[PDB]
C-alpha cells in the first residue's frame, strides 16, 4: 500500500510490464497527408485494429470538414474488444466526447473533453483494456464527405493482461419522449400533477446485464416549451431489485446543481459546458456527470432511468451516452435509428405566436386578452 | 443674416433684453434642505408660478425615493401658460424625460434625457415661452409619499415677449389596443391579413386644434407576445385633410430604424433607450425621434396616429408623450385614467407554457407535439 | 500494485465488496415533494441514519429560501460515527462547502464545491468511512424557516470496513481577533513592529489529539482595513514538538499565491472564490486550499495556526473550516457561539470620513490637511 | 426670419463676406515637418499672430511627448484679441479642452472635446471673434520639453467685423479648499452642519465685470475623503446684486445629475468623463456642463462660484475653467501659481490605515474595535 | 487493492512511515523579513540542503522584483539527488513554472502552475523521491538583483525509501531553428513542401538514457511570421529503435487541440495559458500537456522531438521544459547558452513593411501592387 494517497506519489513510482504504442494517421511517407481521407456517407473505416493485449489510455481525434457542414451527430465511433463481432462502444461522436447536436464548444471536464478550436479537438482519458484485440471503427451516416479524419490512439502493449481488468462500454440514445395523457403538468402551471411510483414511464439511459460500475453521463435535453425540463428523478435499479435502490430528487439535482441553473457551469466531475441562453429553459442544454471517485457498482444488472419532467409529464428530445464498465466485453441495447437523431428545429417567434392565438381562442378571444389571463 | 450658418457662431453674438432668473429648491435658511419635501398621495404641489412674461430654457428634477419605490409614471407634471385654467403640458413626469414604465436608465437624446445616477436625473432643453404667466404643478397619483422633490426650473424674464414665439405643449396618452376580430394576423403567421386605408382603428399620438408645429414622440410599448410588434404605419393628418399627406411603411421605420431591431442605440434625434432584452420583441421597448431640424407644421390642426401592428391587428400597451408648439396655449385631449396607466404584468415562463398547452388541444394532443406543427 | 499510476487506470479495475446505497429526499408516494420540509429556527433534523459499516462517497444539498434570506452560516451540519455521542464533523453548513457568510458565488474546488444556481448546490466528494453506524443532522440556528431541504447522501454498504480506514473530521471556529496593544503595526505604517517566535497569539485553525493527516482549509476573512491583511505565517506543531516544525511565510503564501493577490482564481487544490472587490484589501475575501496530493501527517497530535497580520497585530473576522482524518472518531474543540458568529457590518463611507476626522484632530487641524501628513 | 429653425436648414443658405484661412503647423518645404519643435521648458511661442478682423471657427492641437511624461495641466494657453497686452484666455491647456490634471480620456461633448488617440486630440468649437487682431501663445511651464506641437487654427477672414460680435474668454481658477472650523461636517457624519446664506467662503469659478454672458464649466475635483463631495450649491450674483439671483441645490445638480453619481456618462452638453473609480467618492472627478442653449446673461458683472460641500465644509482640491463671452476683450483674475497647480497625490492604503490608527486612539484602543463604532 | 478507485478513497485510509517536513524562508527571529535577500547577478544559493531520504510533495516560491524587471528566464533552479554532483532537475525557473519569456499569467494546470497575483506565484505537486540527499539551488544569470526569494519546500522525511520509486527530472531545451534551404514551404504556400521520413533536422525535447517514464512537456514558441507555426509532427523513439514507435500529426494536435487555435484553453492536463494575440499566430504562444494518465515508458532511453513546421521547414524561437521519472538519478544534456535564451524582439510593424517593400521589389515595383500577386 501507498504511504501517500495520491496520483503525484503513485507517478513517481517506477512500473513494468506496459510498453507504449500508438496508433496514428501519421503520413508514412513523410509528408503532410496525416489524416484520413474521404469516408463518404455510408462508409465505415476501421482506424484501429490492434492484436493482442493492450490498454487504451488516450484517444484523440478530430475531423473536416466543420461541425456546421458535417454533423458529429450523424458519424458514428464503434469499438469491439476480445474479437467480439458486436460493439462494447457505439454513439455518435460528438456527443461520446461531450459535444450535443451539431454544435461546437470548448469545456473541461476530466476524463472526457472537447477543447480548440472551439470545441473541434475531441479528447478522452479513460482507460479502455482489451485481452484478444481492439477495433476502433468509424461509420459516416451523413450527406456530407467526411474529408480529412485525424486521430492518436495511444495505448500500452502488454504480454498479459491483469486479470482484474474489465471493459470500457459506452451507448447513446435518445428519445422523443411522450407527454402525459392529461397533458404537461410540470409545476402544476396546466392542473394537477400525478404522482410516478414505479418509474415505468422514464427515460432510459443504461440497461446493463453483467457485473461492473457505472461512471459517466452526458445529457442533452431540446426542450421545446419555456417551461423548467428538469423536476424528474433519477431511479438505479440494481441486482434486478424490484425498488430502485437509488432514488433522486431533480435532474438538475442529479448533475450536483440546484433551483433550475441554466449558467454555462465547469467542474472536473459536472457541468453545463451548454446552455440554453433564451426564455425560461427553452432550446439546448447539454449536462455532465462522471463517476470516478464515486462509481456505482453493480454485479448482476443496472437498469438507470430519469423522468422526462416530473412523473414522465414533459416532451422532450432527450440524447443520453452512458460510460461504464464491464468484467467482460457485452453487448450494447438497439441504437436509436438515424431518424430519432435528425435534428429538431428550435422553436421560435412565428411557433410561439401562433400558440399565443390558439390560446387567445381557448379563452374566449376578447380583443385585449393581455397572455396571462385564467380560465 | 448671419454670415456662418450654426449656434457656435450666434452664441458669440451680444444679446440684449432676457434677464436670467431660477426657481429652484434651494434652502433659503442656507442649510441641506435644497428640497421640496412630503408631496403625499393624492396632494397637488405647486413649483413654479411666475408672474409675467418670460421663457423657460431649463429644467432639471429629481425625486425620493427611487423609481422602484416611487412609480414616475404615477407622478403628473402639468403645466400652465398666460392664466389658463387648462394644462398645455400633462404626463406623468417619467415618461415625460424619456423614462418608461417605472424603470430607470441613462440615456443622451439632445432636447430631454434622464441622466445619472442611472436615469434619476431628469432634464429638459425645450423653451417654453410665456406671456402673462407661468405655472408648473406637481401632482402625486402614487401610494407613496414622495419625500423630496429637488428642480431648476432656469428662464429668461423679459419686458415684452417677442411676437413670434409659440407656447410648448406636450400630452401623454395610453391605451391597451384592440386585437383584429380574425385575431393577431401579424406577418401573416397565423392566416391572411386585412388592409387598412383609412387610419380609423389605429392608435392617437397627437389630436390638435391650432397653428403649430410637432417637435418630439416618446414611444413606450409593452408587447405580449414575442411576435415584432412594429409593422403599423404612421399616419398624419395636417389641416382636416381627408387622405393623410404624411404615410408612412413601419414604426422601425418611423424612428429612423429598420428591420426589427431590438439594440439599445443613441442618436441626438432618435434612438432606443431601453430594448425588450427577451425572446423575439416581448416585453418593453422605448424609442424616441425629436423633430428639430424637421418639425411637422400645421395650420389649423394635426391629427397623428400610428398602426398598432399591421393594419392594427396586435394587442399592445402602447404609450406616448407627443411634443409640440402652437400659436397660443390650447388644451388638450383627456387624459389616459390611473387604471390606464396600471403597469401591466411581464409575460413569464408559466404563462407561455399555458399558451403551449392550449395549443397543444387545438392541434389534437398527439404526445409527441414539438411545437411548430401546423393544422 | 498497478501498472500505471493513475485513477483512469484504477478506475478499470473490477472491484468487489461495496454496494451502492442513497439516502436522498425522494417522495416516497411518487410525488413532487422531493425535499424535508421545515426545519424551524431551534430545530434539529436527522437527515441520516445508516446503520453499520459503509463510506459515504458523494454528498449533495440545498436549501429554500435563498442565502439572502436563510443565512447557510447560521444552519449547522453535525455528523457522528461509530454511534458517539459527539461529532466528529461540526460547523455551519455555508462555511463548510466553502460559501462564506451569508454569500452565494459558484467555484470549482476538487473535493468540496459550491455550483449552480449561484452558489446554491453544495456537493462534498470526501470519503467518509464508518464502521458502526453513520448520522446526519441539520440544525436551524437561524430566525427565518428552513422551508425545503433537498439532499443525497450516497454511500458505499459493506458486510466489513477495510481495516486501514480512518473517519473523517471537520470544525469551524472563529474569532474576532485581538490587535497588538502598539495597535496595527501592519507594514510598519504606523510605527515598529515586534517579533513573533511562539505563536501564542495566533488564530487556531485546528487542534487535534490523535493519530491521522490534515485535508482542508477554507478561510474566510473580513478586513475592516484597507491594508493587507495577509502577512501572517502558518505553524504547524506537530506530535507536541516544542518548536514549530512546519513554519510558513505569509497567508496568500500559505494559499500557493504571493504578493497580496484580490483576484479571483481557480485551481483545483487552491483559489481565491471570493475577493474583496474594494479599496486595497477591505471587505471579505475566501480562499481555499486542499491537501489531497501533500496531506499533513501526525501520530499524537497536531495544533495548526496562523499569524492574524504580521506577529498577531491586526484586528480581523477570521473564520475557518478545518478538515481531516483521524484514526478513529475523536470529538473536536468547542463550536464558537452564535454571537461569534454574527455577520460583522462592511466598513462604509461614513465609517471612513469618521477614522479621516479622528486623523484630522490628532494632526492639529490644519484646515488643508491632504490626508497624508505625518507627525 | 429663417422659415425653418434648425442648422440644417442654415447650412443650405448662401453667405457672404467671410474668407476661410488656417494658421497651421504645416511643413512650408513639403517635408514631414508638420509641426513646430522644442518649446523648451520656461519658453513661450507665439503660434498664431492674425492681422485684423477674423473670427476662429476651429482649433485642434496634439502634443509630444504624451500626458504622462508632459503634464499638459503645465502647459498654458493663452488668447490676446484687439491688440490688448493682456490675455483674455488663460489657461493649462489639458484643463482647457476638458483633460483634469495631468490625466488623458476621450469623450464627446459638442464645443470643446478630447478625442483619440485615448484624449491626446484636442478640439474646440468655440467661435472666437476679433476686430483688430488675435494672437494665441503657448507657454511650457512643465520641467520637459516639449518636443512636437501640431496645430489647426481654422478662422473665417472679414473685411468688416460683425457689429454684434464679442469676444471670447475663459479662465483657470483652482484652490485647495478650507475645511470649516467645527470639521468637515458632511452629511452630519462628524456632527451637526452649519448654515450658508451668503456664500461668502465659496470656490468662485468666475468674477467677471462688463457685459457678456456664460456659456460653459469645466470642473475638476481630487477630493481626499470617501464622502460624496458635492453637496455644495451654485451662486451667480449677476449685476452686483447683493442675494444672489440664481441659487442651486447640490454639485451634481448643477451638472444635470442626481443622487451622488459616479458613473461615466456623456451628452452634448453635460457629463462625467473621468470618474473616480475606487471607495465612495475618493480620488478623481471630471464634470462638464456646457450653456449653449441657456447662456447666463449679465449686463454690468457676473461672481459665481459653489459651495466645496455643504457650507464650505470639505478639503477638496477643486480647479475650474470657465468659459463666456463679453461684448470687448477683458482682462482675466490673477492665475493660480504653479504650486497651487501641482498635482495631489492620490489617498492610498498606508494613508487610511494611519487614519484608521488615530481613530482607535481616539475611540479608546479596544483591542477588538472594528471601525463603526460611535463615542 | 482498494475497493474504491479513486484519490478520494485512498485520503481516507490511515498511513505510516512519513513525516512532513518543510524548508522555508521563515525568519527565525519572529520578524518580518521571511524571504531570503540579495541574490545579486551572477550568484547562486543553496536553498535546501536535506540530508538522507525523503520525498518533496509541495513546492511554491515567488521572487522579487517583478517579473517585468527581474527575467525568470534568467533565474535557473537545479535540483540534485542522492549526493551526485550532476543535477537531475535544470531551468529557468520562470519556464519550469510554466511562464515564458519574461511574462507573467495566471493558469490552473494540475502539477505545476502559476497563479495569483498575476503569475508571480509559482506552484509544483511533483513528487520527487529521494534516498540520499536533496539539493535546490538557485542561480541568478540576469542583472538585475534578486531582491527577495520566498519559498516552501514540503517534503516527507522517511527511515527508508520505498524501493520502488524513482527520481524526478526536468530539463530545459531551446532553438532558433533553422528553415528549409529551399525556404518556409509552410502550408505549400511559397512552393512545393518536403518529406521527412527521418526526424534528423527535428527541435529535439528530451534524450534520455536509462529507465524511466515521461511526464510533461511546456512548450514555448515565439514565430516571427504569420503563418500557422505547429504543422510539424511529434517523433518518440523509445529504447533505441530504429523507425519511432509513436508519430503524431501536429503540434496543436500533440497539445491535445485541433486546426490551428489560438484561443486561451484550461484542462488540467493540457491547455493554451498564453495566445499571440496578433495576426495570424505572429509572436508568442505557450503550450502545455502532462502525461499523468498516460505516461510514457522507457526501459533503456527515448528520444523525443518535433518537426518546426512541416518537415523542419520554419525558423522558429522554440523552448521546452520536459518533465520526466528515471529509476535512480541520471545527468542532462547540455544546457542552453544565457545567448541562445536571449528574449527575440517581437516583429512589429516598420519590420513587415520592410517584408513589404523587398515583395514588391521581387513581383516588379508596379506602383500599384496590392499585396497578394502571384508571379
Ligand atoms: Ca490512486
Ligand atoms: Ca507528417
Ligand atoms: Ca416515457
Ligand atoms: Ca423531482
Ligand atoms: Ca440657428
Ligand atoms: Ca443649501
Ligand atoms: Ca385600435
Ligand atoms: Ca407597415
Ligand atoms: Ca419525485
Ligand atoms: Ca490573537
Ligand atoms: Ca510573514
Ligand atoms: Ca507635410
Ligand atoms: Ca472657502
Ligand atoms: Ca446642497
Ligand atoms: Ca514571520
Ligand atoms: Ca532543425
Ligand atoms: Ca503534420
Amino acid at each position: 500500500q501507498n504511504p501517500v494517497p495520491g496520483t503525484m506519489y503513485e507517478l513517481s513510482q517506477m512500473k513494468n510490464g506496459m510498453r507504449n504504442r500508438r496508433i496514428s494517421s501519421n503520413d508514412p511517407a513523410g509528408g503532410v497527408l496525416d489524416h484520413l481521407s474521404d469516408i463518404r456517407p455510408g462508409e465505415k473505416r476501421i482506424i484501429a485494429d490492434i492484436p493482442g493485449s493492450g490498454i487504451i489510455n488516450h484517444i484523440w481525434i478530430t475531423m473536416a470538414p466543420e461541425p456546421h457542414v458535417l454533423n458529429r451527430s450523424d458519424v458514428i465511433i464503434r469499438m469491439y474488444w476480445d474479437g467480439n463481432a458486436y460493439p462494447s462502444v457505439e454513439s455518435p461522436i460528438g456527443p461520446f466526447f461531450g459535444q450535443g447536436w451539431n454544435e461546437r464548444y470548448n469545456y473541461s471536464a476530466l476524463p472526457i473533453t472537447a477543447g480548440p478550436a472551439n470545441g473541434t479537438s475531441m479528447v478522452s482519458y479513460f482507460s479502455m483494456p482489451f485481452a484478444q484485440g481492439a477495433r476502433i471503427e468509424i461509420e459516416n451516416q451523413s450527406d456530407v464527405n467526411l474529408e480529412k479524419f485525424y486521430f492518436y490512439v495511444d495505448y500500452y502493449e502488454t504480454k498479459k493482461l491483469p486479470t482484474d481488468l474489465g471493459r470500457f462500454h459506452a451507448w447513446y440514445n435518445q428519445e422523443l419522449t411522450e407527454a402525459a395523457p392529461e397533458g404537461e403538468t410540470e409545476w402544476a402551471v396546466i392542473g394537477k400533477q400525478d404522482n410516478n411510483t414505479t418509474g415505468d414511464r422514464n427515460y432510459v439511459f443504461a440497461d446493463i446485464k453483467g457485473k461492473g460500475h457505472f461512471v459517466g453521463l452526458n445529457y442533452y435535453v431540446h426542450c421545446p416549451s419555456p417551461i423548467w425540463y428538469g423536476e424528474g428523478d433519477d431511479f438505479w435499479f440494481i441486482d434486478g431489485e424490484e425498488e430502485a435502490s437509488l432514488l433522486g430528487t431533480g435532474t438538475e439535482d442529479l448533475f450536483n446543481t440546484s433551483w433550475c441553473p441554466k449558467e454555462a457551469y465547469s467542474h472536473p466531475y459536472f457541468g453545463y459546458p451548454r446552455v440554453n441562453n433564451d426564455v425560461g429553459w427553452l432550446g439546448r442544454t447539454h449536462i455532465y456527470r462522471f463517476f470516478i471517485e464515486d462509481p456505482v457498482f453493480f454485479q448482476k444488472s443496472l437498469k438507470a432511468s430519469i423522468e422526462h419532467g416530473h412523473a414522465n409529464n414533459l416532451t422532450l428530445d432527450l440524447a443520453t451516452v452512458a460510460y461504464w464498465y464491464q468484467s467482460e466485453a457485452c453487448p450494447l441495447p438497439p441504437a436509436p435509428s438515424k431518424e430519432v437523431r435528425k435534428l429538431k428545429p428550435f422553436i421560435n417567434v412565428p411557433d410561439m405566436h401562433r400558440w399565443r392565438h390558439e390560446w387567445r381562442k381557448n379563452r374566449g378571444e376578447d380583443s385585449k386578452l393581455w397572455g396571462n389571463e385564467m380560465p
